[PDB]
Order: C-alpha cells, then structure tokens, then sequence
C-alpha cells in the first residue's frame, strides 16, 4: 500500500544517484517493518565497529574483560584514521575506552587492537554475531583492507535487515544486562560521525544513537541507528548504499532521505 510508495521513491533515489540503495527499518511499538533490497549483500565498512564494541561489553559482563584494564600499545605503528589512539598511545587506554572509540570515532587502531587481542580477529568477529542469531554478517579482513568494497565481493558485508536485526537485539533487547545495554546505548548516542545522515532524518529532538561506514571506494557508506522518538516507541533504522564506479565518493544526503523514506513507511 504505503509500503510500494516508498519503494517508488527509493528506486528513484539510486537511479538519481547511479547507486543501489539498501534499508530495512523497524517500529518496535508497532511491529511494522519495511524493507528494499533488504536481502542483498552490502559491504560493511566501519559499521560492524559497532558491533565490536557490543561484543566486548559481552565479555565485560560475563567477566572475561574488565572495563577498566589498561590496554597499551606504545610500540604499536597505529592504522591511518586512529585520532583516539594516537592521542593516548604513551598512556595507554582502558578496554571500555578503546572500545567506544572504535565505535565514536571509527577509530582503526582500536578497531584491529580489539580484534586481535580480545574477539579473536574477523572469524571471532564473525562468530560473536553467528551467536547473537545472525547467519548473514561476515568479516574476513582487517582494516584497512576490508574497505575495498568491490561490486560482487562478499567479503566484509551483511544485509540491511540482518543489520536491523542485529542492531535490535543489541541496543533493545535480552543480549545484554540492564546495567551494560545502557552503557552501550550511550555510546551509540555519543557517535560523532553521523550528524548528516539517518541524524539529519528525524526531528532534532528525538534521540539518536548510530554507527556510521564509510569505505572511500565504490562510493560505499552507510548507517544504522536507534531512535527514540518522544511519544513513542523506538525505530531502528538501517540503509546501505554503492555506486557503480570506483572513484564515485559516497552522499550523505542520500542515507539521508532514504531514511527519511524508510522512517515514512513504518510511521
Ligand atoms: B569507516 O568505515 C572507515 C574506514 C577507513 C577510514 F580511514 C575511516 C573510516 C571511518 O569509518
């Protein structure tokens, strides 16, 4: 009904922008749902950083990890994009605080720090969603190398409804405690790098936490977020997009009215 307008317009949003565009969103008030190409493979890029960070907060809670645990690395070469870790590599950083940087800040330092020392690398990333009921998220490389978003590459992608899903059990439901979901709420809330996309959907007044991928190739980016609306129950969001050539640079914007479209289905 409501459901094939929006489809309408999200086709004329990638032909407009020569891409493919992916979303899948979720009214948990109301159980309503809606998806376009939610079943297609999309790379992930930087947005299963927020993930990782669940899945720390998940050893944290069944004490194999402490919050507080110094992590030093002052000897490591730190990845490009490590601002959080570069700032504290003679200090060192507590786990929780690496943790949320990998997921505020994108930070790639972190993100392979994290992956190599506490999940056991992709297959161990790989395997924490495998257990949180999710069969279509897979990451096989580390960064940077898992950016290069190659059209048909399977590698380093889920889909935009198993992403809802996943962000689902996570930020709302039964996977963590009281005490450690609220702890991994604030940190999507406190996400820095996603002001112009699912952000810029919703009225400024609803609560907003999200993780932002962005691979420099192919165009590739994306967003997932959790929303709070203000008389409401919560939406979650998800939308994947590419572009047909390699030096195509991504569009906020089009995240941006894709959400728009998506969050206009499930109302
Ligand atoms: B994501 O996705 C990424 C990757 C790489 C770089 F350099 C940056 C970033 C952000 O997010």
């Amino acid at each position: 009904n409501k459901s094939d307008a929006a489809a309408k317009q999200i086709k004329k949003l990638e032909e407009d922008f020569d891409g493919r565009i992916g979303v899948f969103a979720i009214d948990t008030g109301s159980g309503n749902t809606f998806g376009y190409r939610s079943d297609e493979r999309f790379p992930l890029c930087s947005s299963f950083k927020g993930f990782l960070a669940a899945a720390v907060l998940e050893r944290v809670q069944q004490k194999k990890l402490d919050i507080n645990q110094k992590v030093k690395y002052e000897s490591r070469d730190l990845e490009y994009h490590s601002p959080i870790t570069t700032k504290y590599k003679g200090s060192g950083m507590t786990l929780g605080d690496m943790a949320s940087a990998a997921l505020q800040y994108s930070d790639n330092g972190a993100t392979n720090i994290i992956m190599e020392r506490f999940l056991g690398g992709p297959e161990g990333m790989t395997k924490f969603m495998r257990s949180i009921g999710d069969n279509e998220f897979r990451l096989d490389r580390w960064e940077l190398e898992l950016n290069t978003a190659i059209p048909g590459d399977k590698r380093d992608t889920s889909t935009p409804k198993a992403v809802a899903n996943s962000l689902n059990k996570l930020a709302l439901g039964n996977v963590l405690n009281a005490k450690v979901k609220a702890i991994y709420q604030n940190w999507l809330k406190g996400n820095t790098t996603g002001d112009a996309r699912i952000r810029a959907s919703v009225p400024a007044d609803w609560v907003v936490g999200d993780k932002t991928g962005s691979c420099g190739a192919y165009g590739t980016a994306n967003d997932y977020a959790v929303i709070w609306p203000k008389n409401r129950a919560p939406l979650i969001v998800s939308i994947y997009t590419t572009r047909k050539s390699k030096d195509d640079k991504h569009s906020d914007k089009t995240i941006a009215e894709a959400s728009r479209i998506a969050i206009q289905a499930i109302d």
